[PDB]
């Protein structure tokens, strides 16, 4: 009896729940996503999806008037860790300012944006995510921080041709920012 969901948030851990406009009149109200059909949650999610994917800082800004900053999908992924993978400082910075929990862990591993952001080699993201306030000292499933994925990275990458030293470069430079060199 969904005329529309018209909002969204988590709840306890690693739950979505939806705000309904009910077909026979009553006030809108939360359920859990199990309690409604599938398509109507996973037609209502998509564009969120879409704008982290894209890195669309517009349609995140838009986006965000009515969803949770922190929704996640079946693997536990937010859009922080998707657009923090992708190397998009800017929508980093705009989810963090909209309340997103930096620190968040998905199901594929216990990876943070942190982790997305060493592992493939967006110095900037990291800068950022350490300037906003992540906890760099959160561990994967491997019991590994994102500094110690970004050595574990670096030791397999051989230093063969230029495409392969720069990575070896981009690396570096997330591991000092981690470290806390002096720059
Ligand atoms: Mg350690």
């Amino acid at each position: 009896e969904v005329n529309k969901i018209i909002g969204s948030r988590t709840a306890g851990e690693g739950a979505m729940e939806y705000l309904i406009e009910w077909k026979d009149g009553h006030s809108p109200s939360w359920v859990p996503s199990s309690y409604i059909a599938a398509d109507v949650v996973s037609e209502y999610e998509t564009p969120w999806w879409t704008a982290a994917r894209k890195a669309d800082e517009q349609a995140l800004s838009q986006l965000l008037e009515d969803r949770d900053v922190d929704a996640v999908d079946e693997n536990g992924r937010t859009a922080l860790l998707f657009v923090a993978g992708l190397g998009s400082d800017k929508c980093v910075r705009l989810l963090a300012e909209a309340g997103a929990d930096l620190d968040h862990r998905d199901m594929r591993g216990g990876l943070t944006a942190l982790h997305m952001a060493a592992g493939y080699v967006r110095p900037e993201v990291v800068e950022a995510l350490v300037e906003l306030g992540a906890d760099i000292e959160v561990e994967d499933e491997r019991g590994l921080t994102a500094l110690e994925l970004a050595r574990e990275i670096l030791k397999t990458t051989p230093k063969g041709n230029p495409m392969q030293f720069g990575r070896r470069i981009g690396l570096e430079k997330v591991i000092n920012v981690l470290e806390g060199q002096v720059f």
